[PDB]
């Protein structure tokens, strides 16, 4: 197991323009496109996105290649951010998993409102950061989901993904 797998897995994978789970235009793995109501504002930034007019329509490798981008972008965040970084830092690398995980799907500024979790998690206390993690709209909206990335945390195993 590794970042791409867990995220595969957690977000699947479609060619063609879709919905996420709160409504907005998405594509391939997980790649938000715009929160705007318009699906010619979410072909403009798709056609943006990989360089080509798509008509909502991209292939396999345009789909893995704007997920790894999407990725490092996460990883990017996370290492930018004053207040992620040394939670991040601080992590094995089957949590940073996790945290890489949350970033990709609320984005840094949302991850970094999760002061006390963030501080629970740097101090090592795992149990009582998986309680408060689930004490989220995040967990509630996405609960099974929220439940693997939590007991990602918990146990520093992929047993969730296994
Ligand atoms: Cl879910």
């Amino acid at each position: 197991m590794n970042i791409f797998e867990m995220l595969r897995i957690d977000e699947g994978l479609r060619l063609k323009i879709y919905k996420d789970t709160e409504g907005y235009y998405t594509i391939g793995i997980g790649h938000l496109l715009t929160k705007s109501p318009s699906l010619n504002a979410a072909k403009s930034e798709l056609d943006k996105a990989i360089g080509r007019n798509c008509n909502g329509v991209i292939t396999k490798d345009e789909a893995e290649k704007l997920f790894n981008q999407d990725v490092d972008a996460a990883v990017r965040g996370i290492l930018r951010n004053a207040k992620l970084k040394p939670v991040y830092d601080s992590l094995d690398a089957v949590r940073r998993c996790a945290a890489i995980n949350m970033v990709f799907q609320m984005g840094e500024t949302g991850v970094a409102g999760f002061t006390n979790s963030l501080r629970m998690l740097q101090q090592k206390r795992w149990d009582e950061a998986a309680v408060n993690l689930a004490k989220s709209r995040w967990y509630n909206q996405t609960p099974n989901r929220a439940k693997r990335v939590i007991t990602t945390f918990r146990t520093g195993t992929w047993d969730a993904y296994k």
